[PDB]
């Protein structure tokens, strides 16, 4: 009855949120209530004229390639209507002032180009002008805000040491626990139980009193049991819970098994109980409750130091000395935003005294508020190594000046930080339910990047789920009804997807296919697509559906765009894969989409082709089929092979030349991104081209070579083992490379955070890979002669691959 729409959300989520038997506090339930305000909020403060239509806008300016296209200087806009017509419009002007009520929504899409913006601040205008096309526009109705209607003792003075008893391990199928007293990656105090023989039940029943007092366990604590035989369980336990409160009484968890890493962090039990191994403990409770409560300058030489330790890289941990010289000049160090990551590391968490000196400093944040935006430094606050519920909110406090433009470049990498957050309820989770709630096109990519935790990640799988449930009670009814439509395909997919993998490992499996897509168009009759939900697919193009050929079997489907007022006919390929990890191939998409805004930023196009992709479910999704695009291993099946393709496929030798540019471009962009993410060295199958000169890399999912620089792709520039082609290659080269090096604290930071939500020597690659250290000349030559790498080697790699 009143409980119908709690499992209409536990259908979308995946996960039930009232379902509470994997609990041994009550603070999901308490951030399920708390979560409740910044929703109500948000709902309220939006236009419901601009929430109900998203206009995707930028307030960045516009590139020196994209200033080449208008000239005059003027854009043309077409409005259609079955009788269409161009008007000339100046790039600095209102939608409205063309419109001179009705709206210009995009031909084929739900994209409307509204509010006071310049046209050449829209990102459809933007878009075009880059590929080359006419901005086709209707003038249509603006949608009814009324589809989008919303439903409705104290602790400094518990001077006792701490200590915890260790009852034993029952497990169902040598051994000692390592208990542990955690505050970010900073391990504050160890102590070991006495080794006994490892059988179903271990008793010790002994207490592990600990160096460090009650009064100074900082809120953000963890108890962090570990079962070592050479590690093989883990479990852990906030000590301060949410309601500021110690914990007291005796506590059962069922532990992580092993094959650092996000996962090895998070306050969540094992679900599973009948095959899991668990720990008995005893936690000391009081008739009260413990409640937990809230000059000279620098000499020349110390202060050249404190700099030299600011200015490097985030990955170079500081010595004890490096620690003491930047707390002891903690509010010289405070004026520099670039020094609180690792000022924030120099702290004593362990000592209620430093806490209370850092959280008093901080109040002296005249510098960081006035400070520009660096989502470097934001980023690096919001990782493992910070456990401070204060010092994270000052990295989220500055989250705010980011503009939607620039939340969906980072939502992926700022919701997989969320698991770094100690408590669920916290400023990012409450930020990212802020900005989902706002705009539609970060709802909805939210949405997916949620449900893609909540049903692999069973460590994380919980708290993910409140923040799910908390932005779908306010997404409002239409954002509701298109989410259940894609849950809804997605889900039957899925069975298809599985049933036609446990048949191979030809003509039946093509059959049976069509056999079952058959029994399934007879709902829905449309879904927005969600990798770009801009666009939304109608039915299936049931005799263009197939099953591909390869070690893993993926669905090739077509569907019919359901927008009758689409441009063309062509089909959206969606591709639905099994056994394969889409969540990785996501991050490194993400972080080509980050690399190409860098480039945005210093006037580079570098034509990167980050197809979309969502992992959906239990390590199955969906990914972007690129059309007129083919592999390099299916142009082969040497050196004049790829020329002749795009010659071949090209109609005019004004295109054909144009499609040798659209390769130098994206070859070297690919060549530059690959190489700094260490996934350079991957077979021809793995590298697409399209049919206009678009080469793009794929399959991201998990002798040697820096990246392919193989001699075809050297041909189609004019060079056989220096061309006036390769030369303008390796110049573009080199100019994107060293923009990349301008941000290298960003891609440190963003590869480091990557490696462990998705997937210490591992990471280090990138520092080596960024050249850090070197200076921008040693730089250009050190690119340039890893171009010599894959000149020298050429086909020897490629040939290599099995
Ligand atoms: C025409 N055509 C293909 O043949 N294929 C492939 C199918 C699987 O064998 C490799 C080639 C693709 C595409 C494959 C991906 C992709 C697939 C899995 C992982 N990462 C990326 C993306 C876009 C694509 N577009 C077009 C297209």
């Amino acid at each position: 009855e009143s409980q119908a729409f709690q499992r209409q959300l536990t259908a979308l989520i995946g996960y039930d949120v009232t379902d509470v038997s994997n609990v041994h506090d009550d603070e999901l339930e308490f951030t399920r209530r708390g979560l409740v305000t910044p929703r109500m909020a948000e709902v309220a403060s939006r236009d419901p004229k601009l929430y109900a239509m998203h206009p995707w806008v930028t307030s960045k300016p516009l590139p020196e390639y994209l200033w080449k296209k208008i000239a005059n200087n003027c854009i043309f806009i077409v409005i259609h209507r079955t009788t269409s017509q161009t008007i000339k419009v100046s790039p600095d002007d209102t939608p409205g002032a063309i419109l001179q009520d009705f709206v210009l929504r995009v031909c084929g899409r739900d994209e409307y180009l509204v509010g006071e913006t310049p046209i050449k601040n829209f990102q459809w205008v933007r878009h075009c002008l880059k590929n080359g096309e006419e901005i086709h526009v209707v003038l249509d109705t603006p949608p009814d805000p009324a589809l989008d209607e919303v439903r409705k003792v104290s602790l400094w003075d518990c001077d006792r040491k701490f200590r915890v008893k260790i009852r034993g391990i029952d497990i169902p199928v040598t051994v000692f626990v390592e208990a542990n007293i955690q505050h970010g990656q900073q391990v504050l105090c160890q102590r070991r139980t006495s080794p006994k023989p490892f059988t179903e039940e271990v008793l010790w029943n002994v207490w592990l009193e600990f160096s460090i007092k009650i009064k100074d366990l900082p809120k953000g604590a963890l108890l962090n049991l570990q079962i070592y035989c050479q590690l093989l369980y883990y479990v852990n336990l906030l000590l301060i819970d949410h309601r500021f409160l110690l914990r007291r009484g005796e506590y059962v968890l069922h532990m992580w098994q092993i094959s650092f890493n996000a996962d090895k962090l998070t306050s969540a039990t094992n679900p599973d109980k009948e095959n899991s191994m668990s720990i008995s403990i005893l936690l000391d409770n009081y008739c009260h409750p413990i409640a937990l409560p809230k000059r000279a300058e620098m000499p020349n030489q110390l202060r050249k130091q404190l700099e030299a330790i600011i200015a490097t890289d985030p990955l170079n941990p500081l010595t004890a000395e490096d620690k003491e010289l930047l707390w002891h000049f903690r509010y010289e160090s405070l004026k520099h935003p670039k020094a609180y990551p690792k000022l924030f590391s120099s702290v004593k968490w362990g000592q209620q005294e430093i806490v209370a000196k850092t959280y008093q400093l901080l109040a002296r944040r005249e510098v960081w508020d006035q400070s520009a935006l660096d989502v470097g430094l934001t980023m690096q606050l919001l990782d493992c190594n910070f456990s401070d519920e204060n010092v994270r909110a000052i990295a989220v406090q500055k989250l705010e000046s980011l503009e939607d433009d620039d939340v969906l470049h980072y939502l992926l990498q700022l919701v997989q930080a969320v698991k770094f957050e100690p408590y669920h309820d916290s400023a990012l989770a409450r930020f990212l339910l802020k900005r989902g709630l706002r705009n539609k096109r970060i709802g909805h990519f939210l949405f997916w990047f949620l449900r893609s935790e909540i049903a692999q990640s069973r460590h994380y799988q919980q708290r993910f789920a409140v923040i799910l449930e908390a932005y779908l009670r306010g997404c409002g009814t239409a954002m509701l009804h298109d989410f259940t439509q894609q849950v809804q395909v997605i889900e039957m997919l899925q069975k298809v997807t599985l049933d036609i993998k446990s048949l191979s490992a030809s003509s039946q499996v093509i059959s049976q296919l069509k056999q079952k897509l058959e029994n399934l168009q007879n709902l829905p009759e449309s879904f927005r697509v969600p990798y770009d939900p801009g666009l939304k697919a109608g039915a299936l193009a049931i005799e263009k559906c197939k099953v591909m050929a390869s070690k893993k079997k993926p669905l090739w489907l077509e569907f019919k765009c359901a927008d009758p007022t689409a441009l063309s006919n062509e089909t959206i390929g969606i591709i639905f894969k099994h056994g394969d990890d889409l969540r990785q191939d996501m991050l490194i998409l993400q972080i080509l989409r980050i690399m190409e805004s860098i480039w945005e930023t210093e006037s580079l196009d570098l034509c990167l082709l980050p197809y979309g992709c969502i992992s959906t479910g239990d390590k199955i999704g969906m990914i972007e089929i690129v059309k007129d695009a083919t592999t390099i291993a299916k142009i082969q099946q040497k050196d004049e092979v790829l020329n002749h393709w795009l010659k071949e496929k090209s109609p005019t030798e004004e295109k054909f030349q144009a499609a040798v540019e659209r390769f130098v471009y994206s070859c070297a962009g690919y060549c530059v991104a690959t190489f700094v993410l260490g996934i350079g060295d991957r077979h021809n199958d793995n590298i697409m081209i399209t049919e206009t000169g678009n080469l793009f890399h794929i399959d991201f999912g998990h002798e040697r070579v820096p990246f392919v620089l193989t001699p075809d792709f050297l041909f189609v520039m004019g060079t056989s083992g220096t061309s006036p082609h390769f030369q303008k290659f390796q110049d573009i080269c080199v100019k994107a490379y060293l923009a990349l090096r301008h941000h290298t604290n960003l891609l440190i930071i963003l590869f480091s955070m990557m490696l462990m939500t998705g997937m210490k020597e591992d990471i280090e690659y990138i520092r080596d890979a960024l050249t850090v250290g070197k200076n921008e000349e040693d730089a250009k030559k050190y690119f340039l002669d890893q171009i010599e790498v894959c000149r020298d080697k050429g086909w020897t790699v490629q040939f290599n691959w099995f």
